[PDB]
């Protein structure tokens, strides 16, 4: 790790990708460390072996290599040199002069011959780079130059690098390698960083195309790679084979002189079964082995062989458990059928064809090629039980473990799923039967802090190097700790998982409420003085508006395109037309949600306020600039965690991701809550808390405006406040406390809050990302490239197969169009709720439980975020409970018995005295007479007292 | 109606279904109600008539 | 069907049987359904076309397979198989459209 690699480069065939992240398959084996110190001009000769003059460092196994590798420091000069090729066929060489004249020097002039054999010949360089810093070579052949590959000669036995440098320090490197599968990290279309895809950690690292990927649950399949126990059972007949065999002769004379594809003693191929009527050859009994037969003398280097035709099934895999209606394999021409090709290579230069194999085939169940070649009356039905295998069963086909069982159903011989996946199967001979467990069910894995920790399994057994494999109902689960119950730190609703690993059931919040105070004379308690807390919500308000050009989306301007599209008009107008409208309709909406107040706007100067030091929520004020407002600290914390196409047609950089997808077609409007009037509504409601009522303009204190919200939930009765001054410490303390955490429940709630946020910005970036990637697959056509295919195709046959690639690409813009529509009938809810909570809550304090707290609310602050709202609910929590002694009623000495004019009181002996407080405070209230009310009858359960003490409580005579 | 047809089964080329409720052509009519009481080794040549 | 061996059956000769087999189950919840009957028998046969007085072009072709039984050798074999021909033809042998 750490290896700055900076020569070191990709390979692609293809375009190369700039500033991503992919997997792939790179020659990347450390082999021997170096192989090349000191390089000269004597290079040798290395041919794929551990023959490099160079420190190996011993952790290169030496026993092949794939590709070799030149990496080159040197100062940005020309220097002499020359590259040898040495194959069984031919040496090639590369030679480059820098003066005019073909010659040269041993105006620049590069020419590489190859020589085959006594024959020289003579080849052209053409193109000469300015400057080369790296250089790939391989066994196969293909040629690599800084990554792309110029071409591929046909084999390579040996390398010889003629390169001579008068410097001592004459290069970094030249050695040997091997293929791996990798992930790379490429900014600039420059390698980074990359990671071995070998341990099971870094597998699903890999697999997830990202690092670090975040503590949670995942899935994997491990499989067996390796050849297995091959079972098969069919039907027992008594084998009646028919052998089908052929004579390929090819026997030329040598080939190497003149030429090998001139089919020189070529002559006859043929096989025994021609009649001389010579009709079609189709064999009767259903057992048969069709073989490639014998093959001629074969000389050095060259060859012939059958290559695969344009029939569904190859030659040579035919009797690998295939089934037919009727053959009919003839030698020369059968109308309606297919025909195979066998060629011939003169060390895989010279490729020559010769008609042969006529085969026209009828399906069916009776004619079954066996690869077995003994067929007679015998008895066999391999069946290896329980590992993993292949099968071929009544001509069905997979791989799995075979599971005896004990079921009667003798009603048939093959059971399927509704899949169409064989489950079980019953032997012929005698009546049990087996069920197909498939090899490697998926298995349910778990990571934290970027390792692996805990399994969730199928089998009793310790797969892993886990050391504990507790059954649990429904699973097993293997883990590598001991139990100790401290802490959950992940968690699903059944269960949570330990920091080690340990799992854990979990216990529900423990919380707890009040309810109705029936009056009962008895003893009872009310809440004291409150402390206070903030709780957290978001809401989805708005989705970003797409629109879409029909005509450029698929016709891409060809002309001819967009005149064969001109007959379409009736269907693609109504995508476009419904999107338009439902843009400027929610448009419409969402700015006439927006009001404003200048009278209040200037309020929100954090001078009015108090020791509250909202400072997070205010609007900043202009940077010296004539903008109304400026967005609030918590905005821009939220906006940093989380193009004009002006520059799209001008310019002299590269176009960007965004700017690509216009010139495409899609096109993203301005969002519809610009950051001006979003922050004049946020500050004119949070002004709005500091201004009340008056005959002036101007504002009060803040205290006194939070004694007035509290007189709502009861008469606050007490001269010297105490809570005015108390909760504001436990107030800004929380604020603090919750902006450190975007920077206790209330934490889960951020965290809610946080985590829903990137779920709505990820889900509406890879709505655009899932659709601009469908054109680039040709649904049936030749190639998407529309210009492509009017080039290679004259007018009647061009746009038959244009047509049907705009055939699909409307269907997926159809499909596109019917989910946005979707999102926004949806979002609308939404909308609709917070209009409807944020003029409640933010305005008039509710008396509906649970709607703005958990317990009784305040006031509430809003401020904006992503397409959406955060709100702030103060609320105020009972820290302690005063109890007293009640009594449900009063009864004077004449029969009248009097009771409260409304149920929220409650009376009580306090003292000597009696003192009646309000249900929901402790504030206490002076009694009087005109708090009570008469009914006739009296109830004993009452506080008795006559007309004397009345005196003593209330004042009456 | 209640016949138990234990013996009698399904016809199917391809794998049987278990436990399903399926519609399908079947080979199902009455026409003669036994035709075969008393089967002895010289039961003759019958030819869908 | 039950384990792969059958309980009983139902015909599907009267219309409500008809509906009933087509629910691929039985009792159907009283409710409201669709039907479309349907008659399965030839019909008389009609034909327009634009009137232009037909000028015909009979092709015609005489296999005449013709062979020695072929249940004593072979059949397959095309013994006196041999011509079948349309007279169309033509010593130049143009194709004939
Ligand atoms: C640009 O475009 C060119 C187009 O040609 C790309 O070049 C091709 O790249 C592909 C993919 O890398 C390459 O296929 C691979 O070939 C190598 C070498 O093949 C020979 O080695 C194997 C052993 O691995 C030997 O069995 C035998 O000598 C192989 O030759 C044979 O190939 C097939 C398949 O083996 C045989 O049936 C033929 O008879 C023929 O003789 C292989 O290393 C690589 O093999 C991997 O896949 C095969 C098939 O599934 C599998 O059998 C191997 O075991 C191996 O799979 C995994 O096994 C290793 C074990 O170490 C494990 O570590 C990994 O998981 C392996 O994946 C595969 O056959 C192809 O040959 C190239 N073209 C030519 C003509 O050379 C070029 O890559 C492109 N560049 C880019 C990316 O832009
Ligand atoms: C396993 O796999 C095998 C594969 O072979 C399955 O066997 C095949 O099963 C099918 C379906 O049952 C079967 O097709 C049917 O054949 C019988 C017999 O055909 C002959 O009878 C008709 C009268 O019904 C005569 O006209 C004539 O003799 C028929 O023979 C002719 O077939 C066609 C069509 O008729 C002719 O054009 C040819 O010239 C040839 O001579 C038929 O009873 C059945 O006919 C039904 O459909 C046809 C076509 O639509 C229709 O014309 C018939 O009127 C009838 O339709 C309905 O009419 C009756 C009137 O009583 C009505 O009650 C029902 O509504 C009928 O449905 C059809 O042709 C096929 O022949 C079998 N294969 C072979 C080669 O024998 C086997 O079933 C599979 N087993 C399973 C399920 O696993
Ligand atoms: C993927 O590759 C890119 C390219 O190297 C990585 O980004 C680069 O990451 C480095 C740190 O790893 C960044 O450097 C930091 O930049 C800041 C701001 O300039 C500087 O103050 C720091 O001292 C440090 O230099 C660098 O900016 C960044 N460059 C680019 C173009 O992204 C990225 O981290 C790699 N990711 C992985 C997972 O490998
Ligand atoms: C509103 O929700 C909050 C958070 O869920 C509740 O806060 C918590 O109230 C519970 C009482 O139900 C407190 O529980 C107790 O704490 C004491 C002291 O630690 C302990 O001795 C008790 O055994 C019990 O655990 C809890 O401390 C408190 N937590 C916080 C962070 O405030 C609140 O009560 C809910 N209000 C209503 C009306 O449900
Ligand atoms: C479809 O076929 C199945 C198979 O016969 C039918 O289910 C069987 O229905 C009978 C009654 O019709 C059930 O018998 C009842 O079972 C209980 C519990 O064992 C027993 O106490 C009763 O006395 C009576 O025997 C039987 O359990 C049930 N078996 C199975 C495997 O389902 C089903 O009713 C048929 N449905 C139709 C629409 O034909
Ligand atoms: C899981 O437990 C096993 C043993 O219970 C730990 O294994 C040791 O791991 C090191 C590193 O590979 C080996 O050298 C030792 O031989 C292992 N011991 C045994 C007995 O196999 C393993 O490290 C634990 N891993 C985690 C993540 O807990
Ligand atoms: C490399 O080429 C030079 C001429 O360019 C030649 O003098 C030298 O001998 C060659 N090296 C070998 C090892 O043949
Ligand atoms: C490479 O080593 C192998 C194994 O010894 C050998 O067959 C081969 O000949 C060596 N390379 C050359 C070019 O001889
Ligand atoms: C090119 O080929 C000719 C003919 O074989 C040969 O004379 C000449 O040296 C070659 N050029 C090189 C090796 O640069
Ligand atoms: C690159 O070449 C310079 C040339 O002097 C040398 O000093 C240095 O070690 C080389 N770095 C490598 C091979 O990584
Ligand atoms: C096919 O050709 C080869 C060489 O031309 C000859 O030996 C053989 O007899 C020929 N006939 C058969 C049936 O192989
Ligand atoms: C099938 O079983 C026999 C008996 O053990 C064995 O000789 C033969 O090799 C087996 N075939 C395969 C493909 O394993
Ligand atoms: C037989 O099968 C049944 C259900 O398939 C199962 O409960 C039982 O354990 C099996 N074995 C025996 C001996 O009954
Ligand atoms: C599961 O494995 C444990 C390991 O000792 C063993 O004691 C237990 O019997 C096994 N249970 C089953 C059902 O295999
Ligand atoms: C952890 O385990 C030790 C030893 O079993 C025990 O003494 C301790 O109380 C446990 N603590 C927790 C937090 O589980
Ligand atoms: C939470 O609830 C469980 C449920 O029994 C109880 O045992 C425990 O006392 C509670 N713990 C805390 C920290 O509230
Ligand atoms: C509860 O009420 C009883 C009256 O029966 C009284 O004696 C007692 O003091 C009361 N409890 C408290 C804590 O005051
Ligand atoms: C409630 O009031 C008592 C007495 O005034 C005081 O001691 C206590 O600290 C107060 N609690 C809170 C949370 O303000
Ligand atoms: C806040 O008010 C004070 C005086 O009331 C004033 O000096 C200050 O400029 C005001 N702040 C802003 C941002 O206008
Ligand atoms: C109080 O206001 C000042 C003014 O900028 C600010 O720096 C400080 O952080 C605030 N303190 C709290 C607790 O909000
Ligand atoms: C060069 O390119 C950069 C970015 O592509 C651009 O900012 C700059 O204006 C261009 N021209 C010069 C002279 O740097
Ligand atoms: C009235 O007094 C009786 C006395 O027995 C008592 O049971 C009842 O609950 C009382 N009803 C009230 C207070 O409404
Ligand atoms: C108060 O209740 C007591 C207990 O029943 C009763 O004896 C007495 O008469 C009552 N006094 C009144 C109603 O003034
Ligand atoms: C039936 O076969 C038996 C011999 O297996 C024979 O004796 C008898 O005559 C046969 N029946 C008829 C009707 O030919
Ligand atoms: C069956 O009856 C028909 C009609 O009479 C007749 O053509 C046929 O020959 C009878 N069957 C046999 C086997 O004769
Ligand atoms: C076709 O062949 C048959 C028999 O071979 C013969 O009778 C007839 O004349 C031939 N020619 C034509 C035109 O039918």
């Amino acid at each position: 790790s750490d290896f700055a690699f900076n020569n070191w480069f990709l390979l692609t065939n293809t375009s190369s990708v700039v500033d991503g992240v992919v997997r792939s398959f790179q020659p990347l084996l450390l082999n021997c460390l170096w192989s090349v110190s000191g390089l000269r001009f004597t290079t040798g000769f290395v041919y794929f072996n551990g023959t490099g003059r160079g420190d190996c460092k011993g952790f290169s196994s030496d026993v092949l290599s794939d590709v070799i590798r030149y990496n080159l420091n040197f100062e940005e000069n020309l220097r002499r040199g020359t590259i040898l090729f040495k194959t069984s066929y031919g040496v090639v060489v590369f030679y480059c002069t820098n003066n005019t004249l073909v010659s040269g020097d041993a105006n620049f002039y590069c020419f590489v011959n190859t020589t085959i054999g006594n024959e020289t010949t003579s080849a052209f360089v053409g193109a000469l780079p300015k400057t080369v810093r790296e250089f790939v070579i391989s066994r196969t052949g293909h040629f690599y130059i800084n990554g792309y590959r110029y071409f591929t000669l046909g084999n390579v036995e040996a390398v010889n690098f003629n390169v001579t440098t008068a410097e001592t320090t004459d290069f970094c490197t030249v050695a040997l390698a091997s293929y791996a599968d990798v992930l790379v990290n490429v900014s600039q279309t420059s390698i980074a960083n990359i990671i071995y895809c070998n341990s099971v950690i870094n597998r699903l690292r890999c697999d997830q195309l990202s690092f670090d990927v975040p503590d949670g649950f995942y899935s994997t399949s491990p499989i067996q790679s390796v050849e297995l126990p091959v079972s098969i059972v069919s039907l027992p007949v008594y084998h009646k084979h028919t052998f089908i065999v052929l004579y390929v002769d090819f026997k030329p004379q040598s080939g190497g002189g003149k030429c090998f594809n001139c089919y020189p003693a070529g002559v006859n191929i043929t096989l025994a079964n021609f009649n001389e009527t010579k009709g079609p050859l189709c064999v009767d009994t259903s057992h048969f082995t069709t073989k490639y037969v014998a093959v001629y003398a074969n000389v050095g280097r060259w060859s012939a062989s059958i290559n695969t035709g344009n029939c569904p099934f190859s030659f040579g895999k035919v009797n690998n458990f295939v089934k037919f209606g009727s053959v009919c394999f003839s030698l020369k021409d059968i109308p309606g059928g297919c025909a195979m090709p066998i060629v011939a290579n003169w060390a895989y230069s010279k490729y020559y064809t010769i008609g042969s194999l006529y085969v026209s085939w009828s399906d069916g169940d009776g004619i079954t090629g066996v690869p077995q070649p003994v067929e007679g009356v015998s008895s066999f039905m391999n069946v290896t039980l329980d590992k993993c295998t292949k099968y071929n069963i009544y001509d069905v086909s997979g791989v799995g473990v075979i599971r005896v069982s004990n079921d009667t159903f003798l009603n048939g011989i093959t059971y399927t799923s509704t899949s169409g996946n064989l489950l079980g199967f019953k032997d012929v001979t005698k009546g049990t039967i087996y069920s197909i467990t498939p090899c490697n069910p998926p298995d349910q894995l778990v990571v934290y802090q970027q390792a692996v920790v805990g399994a969730m399994l199928s089998e009793n057994f310790t797969s892993y190097g886990f050391s504990n494999v507790v059954e649990l109902p429904k699973f097993f689960y293997a883990s590598n700790g001991t139990y100790n119950c401290t802490d959950a730190v992940l968690t699903y609703s059944s269960f949570g998982v330990c920091a080690d690993g340990s799992i854990i059931a979990v216990q529900p919040r423990n919380v707890s409420y009040d309810s109705v105070s029936a009056i009962v004379t008895a003893n009872l308690s009310i809440p004291s003085n409150w402390t206070t807390s903030v709780q957290v919500e978001y809401l989805q308000i708005t989705s970003t508006p797409i629109v879409v050009d029909c005509s450029t989306y698929v016709c891409n301007g060809n002309v001819r395109c967009v005149e064969l599209l001109k007959q379409y008009t009736s269907a693609c107008k109504t995508i476009e037309d419904a999107l338009r409208n439902s843009a400027m309709l929610e448009s419409a909406d969402v700015s006439e949600m927006l009001t404003f107040d200048k009278k209040a706007f200037t309020l929100a100067n954090v001078s009015s306020f108090g020791d509250y030091n909202l400072s997070s929520v205010i609007p900043s004020l202009p940077r010296s600039g004539s903008r109304v407002a400026g967005r609030s600290a918590i905005e821009d914390i939220l906006f940093s965690k989380l193009a004009d196409y002006k520059k799209c047609t001008k310019g002299l950089s590269i176009a960007d991701l965004a700017c690509a997808q216009y010139y495409n077609g899609i096109m993203v409007l301005p969002g519809v809550a610009d950051a001006e009037r979003m922050a004049m509504y946020t500050g004119s409601l949070i002004g709005g808390i500091a201004l009340g009522g008056l005959t002036s303009a101007a504002s009060i204190p803040f205290s006194l405006a939070i004694q007035s919200r509290l007189n709502y939930v009861a008469l606050q009765t007490d001269v010297l406040q105490e809570n005015q001054k108390i909760l504001a410490a436990s107030f800004n303390k929380a604020m603090t406390n919750i902006v450190d955490a975007f920077t206790s429940q209330a934490l889960q709630t951020v965290a809610t809050a946080l985590n829903k946020i990137q779920d709505v910005v990820n889900q509406q970036g890879n709505s655009l990302n899932h659709l601009t990637s469908q054109l680039r697959q040709n649904f049936q056509a030749i190639s998407s490239s529309i210009q492509a295919i009017y080039d290679r195709l004259d007018i009647i046959q061009a746009d038959q197969q244009v047509d049907r690639l705009i055939t699909g690409r409307l269907a997926a813009l159809n499909v596109f169009v019917s989910h946005t529509l979707t999102k926004y009938t949806e979002v609308r809810a939404s909308r609709q709720l917070a209009q409807q909570k944020v003029n409640e809550c933010v305005k008039s304090q509710s008396k509906r439980y649970g709607f703005c707290g958990n317990g009784t609310h305040i006031f509430s602050l809003v401020n904006a975020a992503p397409e959406g709202l955060v709100f702030l609910h103060t609320v105020l929590l009972p820290t302690q409970y005063k109890d007293v002694e009640a009594w449900s009623g009063l009864c004077v000495d004449g029969r009248n018995g009097y009771v409260l004019r409304q149920p929220n009181l409650a009376l009580y002996k306090e003292g000597n005295y009696y003192r009646i407080t309000s249900r929901i405070m402790f504030e206490p209230r002076i009694p009087t007479i005109a708090d009570f009310v008469q009914i006739e009858n009296c109830n004993v359960t009452f506080v008795n007292i006559s007309r004397s003490e009345l005196q003593t409580i209330v004042p009456e005579y």
